[PDB]
């Protein structure tokens, strides 16, 4: 394996597998060491960490766009969720193979297609539609059986709309697993596009109910306005991601405000309470090593991740990683948020991709953030 770079900052390291098998393409790493990538017409499986050897298992779909799949543990299993088919796929075991499944339909508009999906692995899968409808999908019984259903319908369907454009506010731009709080229960955050975040309770054997709900929109806007008038009118979430890996107090989101020309990205963290159904704006970042332009294509919604937080150990400092399809952005900041003396930002740096990069996976460990490229291979970057 190369180090491409090791600054004192940061490190990029191109992991010892090549991508030479594949000749649009599926997108995931996750910490059981897989990473995996779909065609249109098979999936790819192989251990990131191999070391200079293929071993890649080559499943096969048919005989629209490619599929998004999700690994699931075993009883390895994976999900095949179709887009705009609006059909669902489970197998229990990959090695039970054949090729020469569960099935679910999942009864959707001719209009809308899958948008997001993760796993929340004790409770079930979470289905997010560009109809902003978020679907609560389970594999198992309580005394847990093999088989799938369509559990619980979170969140429903954006309102048949009046007009040509849709609402933008009710987009689903993040799911979030939080921590687990019982037999087959655990915590799921939402968050959209108009800046309302959710905290919802999900259970196999229940009824999954939502804990929270607040709007930081408004609020978030006005602290930004002074110093960015044009915020009105322009500001919109791209992403939100939780800072602790055991608690849903405090969360970080990831934002765009436009002037006319160019798009800039800001960071709020937002600190949750519970008990008084309300929230407080600890401090805001802005991504100065970035922006975009207006008339660029902004369909690569850009993915915010914060490797720390899932780990059960908390770092002093919060190596944060924004992906955009141009560069990954990194920065650092204090896990602290007790705003006294608070230790205020010190670093940030990007690492741009030349433009014949083609990013088509993603993963991050508690260490590390992954990307597959696709005549390149898989990388591993790490901030220090």
């Amino acid at each position: 394996t190369k180090i491409l770079t090791e600054t004192e900052k940061y490190s990029v390291t191109k992991l010892s597998t090549d991508l030479s098998f594949l000749p649009f393409e599926g997108l995931v790493d996750t910490a059981l060491q897989k990473a995996l990538v779909n065609d249109l017409d098979h999936i790819y499986i192989w251990n990131y960490n191999s070391i200079q050897k293929d071993t890649p298992i080559c499943k096969i779909s048919l005989h629209s766009s490619p599929p998004i799949c999700l690994f699931t543990s075993s009883i390895n299993g994976i999900c095949i969720i179709n887009k705009k088919n609006s059909q669902f796929l489970y197998f229990e075991d990959i090695s039970t193979i054949n090729n020469l499944a569960h099935v679910l339909d999942l009864k959707l508009k001719d209009n809308e297609n899958i948008t997001s999906t993760i796993n929340c692995e004790p409770s079930g899968i979470i289905i997010a539609t560009s109809l902003g409808r978020v679907l609560f999908i389970t594999i198992k019984d309580s005394t847990g059986k093999p088989k799938l259903e369509l559990k619980q319908q979170l969140i429903k369907p954006q309102n048949s709309f009046f007009f040509r454009n849709l609402d933008s506010s009710k987009e689903i731009i993040s799911l979030k697993k939080g921590p687990i709080v019982g037999k087959g229960e655990r915590l799921l955050y939402i968050t959209t596009r108009g800046g309302s975040l959710q905290i919802w309770q999900l259970s196999i054997n229940s009824k999954s109910f939502k804990r929270l709900e607040i709007n930081i929109y408004e609020h978030v806007l006005d602290s930004l306005q002074d110093l960015y008038p044009f915020a009105h009118g322009t500001l919109a979430f791209l992403d939100s991601h939780p800072i602790y890996s055991d608690t849903s107090s405090a969360h970080l989101t990831l934002a765009s405000i436009s002037n006319g020309n160019e798009i800039y990205y800001l960071m709020i963290t937002v600190i949750l309470d519970e008990k008084t159904n309300s929230f407080q704006i600890f401090s805001i970042y802005k991504l100065n090593t970035y922006f975009t332009k207006s008339t660029v294509d902004l369909n690569h919604k850009p993915q915010l991740f914060i490797p720390n937080a899932l780990d059960s150990i908390v770092s002093p400092t919060l190596s944060v990683y924004v992906l955009f399809n141009n560069a990954v952005v990194m920065t650092q900041i204090s896990s602290k948020l007790d705003s006294s003396f608070p230790l205020r930002r010190k670093w940030e740096d990007i690492i741009r991709f030349n433009k014949d990069v083609e990013i088509i996976g993603s993963g991050y460990s508690t260490d590390s953030i992954y990307v597959i490229c696709k005549d390149m291979g898989v990388l591993k970057i790490a901030s220090h």
